[PDB]
């Protein structure tokens, strides 16, 4: 049974965040720009704005315009947005965030996807949207028990869609949400209209002849991963081994929680100089505040521990089980991993949609809502012609 | 010029630590023992003892019985203990900690090393001790500028010993202190009586015939490293890429700083169930408080960034430059890396002392002061016979 939910942060918690922000003990660090983490000049000014200018209550209102629910599945609380189109025949779609994600990434796409008529679009392009928070993340709240490996998440998701009455839906996502959607392919193929992933990593099989078949451009695309592995993989390594330790390090300092996530907003998102290049500052702070207020820094960190075998820091080699479900792929230029189509085609036998976009990074929908919407609309048009 | 120094933590800073401790926002985490970080039951009780029972002023007094100084070398403040033996002909020795080290590791060995006569030892075994804090660590205070690669540390150390009037000394250490001492071998061989390392990692060269020459036991010893690399390397990976981020995550929460270092006291030290198995709790909290009070969590983290090329997460392969300086090696069973003698002999041409101890981990002197003292005494006796 679905229990109506609204975000309502107690006033005392907001007061506590402001107190902690003004009392931050700022470290003495050398100025090397963003090279070793957020520079003091940037993070201090942002932290001050976070305290003095950011309007949490307004952000809370913007989120609460969307119907939300919580339900219990397999021993965990799951929070989700459920936004019905005014078109009854809209195509159901579950959009799943990854780490460090929240449904707030998707505020800018919800309107256009669910109500295209009101956004100058074709009413035939409508979706009904389900936007859940991963177990242990943000509004789903912290975990009371562990063991949430990918297959368990996928099983949960199929139960959710089934109990909402959706017998045919699209599974969409990036990062953890991409894996979840891909696993839905094996777990719930009879109810899956299609899978769409906006972040795809393609592994070499490890078999001899494969490399020779790749062009210089394919190989360069595979080597893109080297930036993440060398420079950006620290948080994933920490979370895949000691997520509790990360918890202690995020839960008791707002600036710690800020500084940690600024890494993704600077480098995972596609930026030039600052996070604001890619994402609106108030949206970013909304996203970040969710983690802080829900105190799920540590519980969310558990996901990397649970998904260790799937981590690119664990292995970049090996065929995935074959997948016959209609599939769409979107390649964002700033994505940390870049898929090679022929490697993708090796395992995924019904890729019906392959799009290469010219801007946007890791948080694709969040960074480039219009591109993302146009893309998903095109994909669904293709599905309907099958 | 050497400026007399004493540790004197302002009372307000102690009051601030107690306030922050009682106001800790404890994360909701599942109970999986130590598997994913410090369990809540352990860290909460320790944090309460830290606030209510631990006597910082007493720890401060114990440290201040040793003459200390600060001096400026190559643009950085260096703090050091300087403990002269009552034997004027004692052998000078510089003992260098690593990460996450402090001179407090050595309180239990200072007396026996400098004044063996008073400790039932032979006065001929005496050392004069120099015990510096690495640039950016603890009592040396945070860095105002970066660029502190190993060679720069070694150059600094040779300048320090020279200006203290020591024309012949032993360089001793583990971890960063081991590398520093080994580099002193190339940088200051005319003033080096010998090098002693209590943590030695031995790299394969990468050359063909080498593996065949190793016994099953040698190979098993090389594979010991797998525990560190798989399970314990997160903090080093984070610090080698984003030490500022780590800074923000340690500087504004005592419990964060506690939880982070508990990793080393649990797993790097040789324990069975708890840190207290290996190290006295009050000594541990003294060590940990140093980082907190000096606010050098972030500045110390810089060392992994600066020493990236030397990191075992970076490379485990390649010959080191040949070294002809008289060398001593001590192998502690709980050390994270275990040296193979024949690999050591490959590069180090005058190993005169090789000892295999039966207890103790990473913080060898701290965990097993009597073994460590007996070992260094034996080593120096060997040097004198050369």
């Amino acid at each position: 049974a679905m229990r109506p939910f609204q975000v309502q942060i107690p006033q005392a918690d907001i007061d506590d965040l402001k107190r902690r922000l003004s009392e931050t003990r700022w470290p003495e660090l050398v100025d090397v720009g963003w090279s070793r983490g957020a520079p003091l000049s940037y993070i201090k000014e942002l932290a001050e704005y976070w305290r003095d200018g950011f309007d949490w209550r307004a952000a809370e209102r913007r989120i609460n315009q969307y119907p939300q629910f919580t339900t219990e599945i397999d021993g965990a609380t799951i929070h989700f947005l459920h936004v019905r189109s005014p078109e009854p025949d809209a195509t159901p779609m579950v959009i799943t965030h990854g780490w460090p994600g929240t449904p707030v990434e998707f505020l800018d796409i919800i309107g256009p996807l669910t109500d295209p008529r009101a956004h100058g679009g074709d009413p035939a392009d409508a979706f009904h949207l389900v936007i859940p928070s991963l177990p242990g993340f943000g509004l789903s709240g912290p975990l009371k028990s562990a063991g949430w490996e990918l297959g368990r998440i996928a099983m949960a998701w199929s139960k959710l869609m089934a109990s909402l009455g959706y017998e045919r839906y699209i599974a969409q996502g990036g990062d953890i949400g991409a894996f979840t959607s891909l696993l839905l392919g094996a777990i719930d193929p009879s109810h899956l209209a299609g899978i769409h992933v906006n972040l795809l990593q393609t592994n070499l099989s490890g078999e001899p002849g494969e490399l020779e078949t790749l062009s210089d451009a394919d190989k360069a695309r595979l080597a893109v991963s080297e930036r993440f592995l060398d420079d950006l993989s620290g948080p994933m390594k920490m979370q895949s081994t000691r997520p509790h330790t990360i918890g202690y390090m995020l839960n008791d300092s707002p600036v710690a929680q800020l500084a940690y996530l600024l890494e993704m907003f600077k480098h995972w998102a596609q930026t030039e100089n600052v996070p604001e290049d890619a994402v609106d500052r108030d949206l970013m702070l909304t996203h970040i505040s969710l983690f802080w207020f829900t105190a799920t820094g540590g519980s969310a960190a558990q996901a990397h521990y649970e998904l260790k075998p799937f981590l690119p820091i664990t292995s970049l080699i090996g065929r995935s089980p074959t997948l016959d479900v209609p599939m769409g792929v979107a390649v964002y230029p700033g994505a940390l991993f870049q898929p090679v189509r022929s490697l993708a085609e090796r395992d995924f036998k019904q890729i019906v949609h392959w799009a290469e976009l010219d801007r946007g990074g890791h948080f694709s929908a969040m960074e480039e809502p219009d591109l993302f919407v146009d893309d998903l609309r095109t994909f669904n048009r293709t599905l309907k012609k099958l």
